[PDB]
């Protein structure tokens, strides 16, 4: 009961739901496919959050909140099923149904004409921080798969494909930075396939990451490039600098709560949580062992407190008098927190302490004059650390693959498959970093000359 009992790889569904429960970072509801976010999953979100507004700023990125609340006619300008409606007010029917938000094109696409002018109005570029309501068919997960989720949606016009198309890559490179060098997770940035694509979308580019445990990929960011399509449907359009009507270019792009759930996955040990030192509120955690003067223990602890804190570590001393140290020890390894320090009579003596890493569990006697420093760069080495282990797990997860029974065995073995291409399992991406395509290569499925490659696996 108190800790995992389950093993990531025997039984990783079940790893997956005592984790995000016991290192408290979710609390189920009586609504299911809801979930409650609790401090510690919500500080993930909000590190994140922090970053990618930083950076959308650079670009003259604005934020803005649409309403949640959408009609009936105005969503409707082989989705509906999701669609969740508000029909009542108190015991009063309302005169027309409401939407809640599953997404905020026809709400934000319906005004952009009135703001679009002239070439002088371009780009508008918007972004939300929001949640949506969809009624998901498919099994909920926990962050993975929510019927609310918290996301960022962004929306923006501009006077050309070039301008528009070059910002879809731009973001979505802030989306690789963002699981890169906050959640250390690995993604394979790509283009969606025509069949895989978001239909209002000119062209779709994604980023992939994967689960090795049940060989899954999961779609962890979106940016499409709308072209013109949006901008006929609503009628934006804007006069030329040469006086003539043009329909705006628009872009859309999206990153979920998902984010948080493919964190889990990719770091998460049989302890349990594992937490990337920019995404933990806490990065070490100081557990005292007694045998000895307790109140020196206290005085030694604290003074190292104060050495993290001062220097802007936030940590935490554990002197909760009522528990042993061992149960501390499991206690913030399975919250994941980054460090801890050990502190006892033997470290007291040579007025040093106990270092230990919650990724490899390595420890390292360390001067109290040396534990500022120690602590900053093996914080950093931790983030390394975790995102390389996480990269060799992905980049092993990918067979290139130049026939069908290679294809089988691959699927057997749960890995991803890199093959040729032309244009349950299906196509994932056409991966930007392309490796070199052999002059005479072909489909084994058509027969065509291959042009690409293309990633294909099971996904979420
Ligand atoms: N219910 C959900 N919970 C969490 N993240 C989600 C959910 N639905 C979609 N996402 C993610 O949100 C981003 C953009 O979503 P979206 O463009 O709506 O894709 P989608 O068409 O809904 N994909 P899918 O629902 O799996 O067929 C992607 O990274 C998705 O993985
Ligand atoms: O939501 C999208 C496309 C983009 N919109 C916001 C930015 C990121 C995102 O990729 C695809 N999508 C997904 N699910 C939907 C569910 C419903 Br219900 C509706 Cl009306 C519409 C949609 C819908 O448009
Ligand atoms: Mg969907």
């Amino acid at each position: 009961i108190l800790g995992i009992t389950s093993k990531k790889i025997e039984n990783f569904s079940d790893w997956y739901t005592q984790v995000i429960v016991k290192s408290e970072l979710i609390e189920y509801y009586d609504i299911s496919g809801c979930y409650i976010l609790r401090p510690a999953a919500y500080y993930i979100w909000e590190c994140v959050q922090a970053f990618f507004n930083k950076e959308i700023k650079k670009l003259n990125v604005e934020n803005s909140y649409f309403p949640l609340f959408v009609t009936k006619n105005k969503l409707e300008k082989g989705f509906s099923p999701e669609v969740a409606w508000v029909t009542k007010y108190g015991d009063s029917n309302l005169p027309e149904e409401i939407a809640i938000r599953p997404t905020s094109e026809t709400i934000m696409y319906s005004v952009f004409p009135k703001w679009i002018r002239s070439y002088r109005d371009l780009p508008l570029k918007l972004n939300q921080w929001n949640t949506v309501v969809r009624w998901e068919f498919k099994q909920p997960t926990p962050f993975i798969r929510t019927r609310e989720f918290l996301w960022q949606e962004g929306h923006t016009a501009h006077k050309n494909e070039e301008e528009a198309v070059k910002l879809v890559f731009d973001i979505l490179d802030l989306y690789r930075r963002w699981y890169e060098e906050y959640l250390a997770v690995p993604i394979i940035k790509g283009i969606k396939s025509e069949g895989e694509k978001f239909g209002g979308a000119n062209f779709t580019s994604t980023a992939e990451a994967f689960i090795s445990e049940n060989g899954r990929a999961i779609q962890a960011a979106t940016s499409h490039y709308l072209g013109t399509n949006f901008a006929k449907m609503f009628k934006i359009e804007f006069e030329d600098e040469n006086e003539v009507k043009q329909y705006v270019h628009q872009t859309s792009w999206g990153c979920t709560t998902r984010s948080i759930g493919i964190m889990i996955m990719t770091h998460g040990d049989d302890k349990g949580l594992v937490l990337p030192p920019n995404v933990s509120k806490y990065k070490v955690v100081i557990v005292p062992i007694f045998y000895t003067d307790e109140n020196a223990i206290h005085s030694y602890c604290k003074d190292i407190e104060k050495i993290l804190k001062n220097a802007q570590i936030n940590c935490v001393y554990d002197d909760r008098a009522s528990y042993s140290p061992g149960y501390k020890f499991n206690h913030w390894e399975l919250r994941g927190i980054p460090i801890r320090i050990e502190v006892g009579p033997k470290d007291l003596q040579n007025n040093s302490c106990v270092i230990v890493r919650r990724d490899n569990n390595e420890k390292c006697n360390v001067k109290k004059e040396s534990v500022l420093l120690e602590t900053q760069q093996m914080l950093v080495d931790i983030h390394k650390n975790l995102f390389l282990k996480a990269k060799k797990k992905l980049d092993d997860s990918i067979v290139q693959v130049t026939s069908f029974s290679e294809v089988m065995n691959a699927l057997n073995k749960k890995k991803m498959v890199l093959a040729p291409w032309c244009e349950a399992m299906k196509p994932l991406c056409i991966p930007l970093d392309q490796p070199p395509m052999p002059p005479n290569m072909k489909c084994f499925w058509s027969g065509k000359p291959a042009k690409r490659w293309c990633l294909f696996g099971r996904s979420y």
